[PDB]
């Protein structure tokens, strides 16, 4: 009477823009992004992580 197992999951993410598949990435927030065009109007205010403590 006793168990203990970790359900072995993997962590899936979609543009943060349409949620969709994302092809490739942001090279500085490392965002998900389908085509350029999502990344557009993300650049505009992409905001990387910022020097010093932010997430940890
Ligand atoms: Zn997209
Ligand atoms: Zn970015």
């Amino acid at each position: 009477g006793s168990s203990g197992s970790s359900g072995l999951k993997c962590s899936t993410v979609v543009c943060v823009i349409c949620l969709e598949k994302p092809k490739y990435r942001c090279p500085a927030c490392r965002v998900p992004y389908c085509s350029v065009v999502c990344f557009r109007k993300h650049k505009e205010q992409c905001n990387p992580e910022t020097s010093g403590p932010s997430s940890g």
